[PDB]
């Protein structure tokens, strides 16, 4: 039953890393990443959380085409990339677009191939090998329940 | 001398269609299509205007490039796409850029050739054949004049 | 077991149809489509092989990524579209990527979800809608059995 | 030591001028251009900023890979193309990104190549040749500490 | 009745000079363009052609849609740009494709607009600007019936 | 002085692995990278080489906008990747287009810079991070006169 709305910063294939603002809801380039890599998917923000860092909680959005920086899709989580790195925090909630019966073979974390699991983690393990200062201390795939909750603490803690 | 400002939502050759929360300006992936379709031309909505169904008035653009979700064109109508599907009422109005000389030549639906308005017409009668609970009840096109006054009738209900 | 190269002609989400010219190899734009309409799939024909229409044998091809006109891919059958249209028999034999193990979960035309099979069909039952003199006779998804018996007739045929 | 964000509102490579409204932050088309030219690097304008005509202090952003139309970018300036066209002056300060140490190597103008600048210039010297009552009575290229200086008094005057 | 197939070396908006080499077929870079510009219709050369500069006749063809550097297009003859530049005779024949009814309105020179004539004019007379030694001593429209003399003496000449 | 003809198999940015089938000229896709990564610079191989494996000398092309799979480029020899994997020598020879004036800087490696260079040197170690029975023994740099007298025993290989 739980869905929200993802604002996607960085579309699948990009090596730009948007993203925004939150104070004000522009998207920004961060910067270009350093290492020949490229976004696995599409890549954001659930709207209206306050995550275990402190920030949005991020989210990993599975689509059939990519969007553009900056457009909303509703969204249903499948489980989540839990992740510790030089930010502290990083976790990741894996979703599918919300009321897509396309989407419906996909519940929970075993839905989803490990060739793409595994695609994904190596992304966040290496992205950032040419950066200084840089870390993964725990990267990890958990199930819609711990996603759910992650979220839930998340939107409590907005709403605070 | 009629012109407006059309918020294009969906750039020619799109299968995601984007969307515009009207709330807030967000822009929203509502669905990818079910069918292997794609919009005709560049398409989005009237600024300002409460149409015949209680949406902003639909607007469809020719443009030489498309444009990106989101993004103004001052327009002027040369005609319109009337139908009445699963909806109610959904009209599009079709247009050009307004003050480009390139345009001049358009100025009435009978300058735009049947084989542009045809593949339009397609769009919109078969895009949601894969969608469930769909219908088209009539699908014409009109002319300037008769696009001309559904965006004035808009116009005036938006300020009412 | 049984595999073959597959020449794409039409990258997923094309409007110009391009396609070969058989007696020479080269890519030839034979016409942009009349409907709004895109290729669902990558779209060409097998290597060696002499059709049902005297032609050679039409391939679907699934990819997580299109390729460019005039590339080959050495992929399997898992099925195919039975189509007979105004050329006379127009079968399209649905394959995936050989030695791939992504994709060893789609042995059979039951392995691809009907929302895929059936925007396939769409494409093909709706894209020469406004050309003149076309029609389609019969159009139905039969099992990997009936596509490998339609190359291995063609392979034969070629050689013949 | 001196930074600013830029709002791209033109990617490298387009021909579409679009954009912002600066009143709401709307991103519009302006026009497709009348020449067969397309802008030679990301082009946009320095928030907070009132330039010498009276408008935003137009930027040129040196990137690896363009951005979309509206998207932040922070800068610093290494040069600025002076040029006094039909508008009045029309000044663009030429940037690399801000705290990424791939452009440590360039500081001020000498250290673009010519080639770049050359072409820079040409644009500018050519995209409207065949617009009306266009003209440029001046363009040169001038170094890093007439630029500051140009963005200091625009941030001055903006905040007065 | 004039027809004959061009092969598209450089699709519209490409700033790579494409392509084919003559001896082999093969597609070659030549250079990227040292001005920013952009080719403003597909470009490329007439099949079996020896023109008057002793290299195959060079041709535009208008499209609804660039095709692929390498593709063959079967096209008419609208009308012809006679330039005479450094490497002498350089003359590029206007074109549509043929067989296409959506092209019927175009059969001589003054059925295509000004805009894109001159658009196209523009683009030979300014893309080698940043390129020593090279000049434009003659750049004019002519009519189909010129066209068409011109490709037929270059048939004859690649015969003999 | 020395200069050769590079045939680019796959375009900076792609995740698609082209490719060439050497026997014929076709171009083939081997296969979707398993990780998500994409081609560094524009990779192919030296026409007419018999490298240190028994295959076409492998080589990347800097370039300014990358080019379509198959397409030629003439090259000269700034620097070599000299890498030991799985397959055995695997040495990529790097590039600048040869007769480009604006290449003229780049002449060895150490005109290079670092993060290029690493960047590149980070796709080679790690693209096949996912695949089975993969490995890479030695990565390294080395200098133009490496390079060219690696293409020289090749050339003279492939003659032999």
């Amino acid at each position: 039953h739980m869905q929200f709305d993802v604002t996607i910063e960085i579309p699948k294939g990009q090596r730009n890393k948007y993203e925004v603002d939150h104070e004000t809801g522009r998207v920004r380039l961060d910067r270009y990443l350093y290492t020949p890599m490229a976004y696995p998917t599409d890549y954001g923000f659930i709207e209206d959380t306050l995550g275990d860092d402190g920030d949005p909680l991020d989210a990993l959005v599975l689509l059939p085409q990519p969007v553009f920086p900056g457009v909303l899709v509703a969204a249903r989580p499948v489980g989540m990339f839990r992740m510790v790195d030089e930010h502290g925090g990083d976790d990741k909630v894996l979703c599918v677009p919300a009321g897509d019966p396309r989407w419906d073979h996909v519940q929970d974390i075993g839905d989803v191939p490990a060739f793409e699991l595994d695609a994904i983690k190596h992304f966040f393990v290496h992205y950032k090998d040419l950066e200084p200062g840089k870390f993964v201390k725990a990267a990890d795939w958990v199930d819609r329940a711990e996603a759910e909750a992650e979220v839930q603490r998340s939107v409590e803690r907005f709403k605070a």
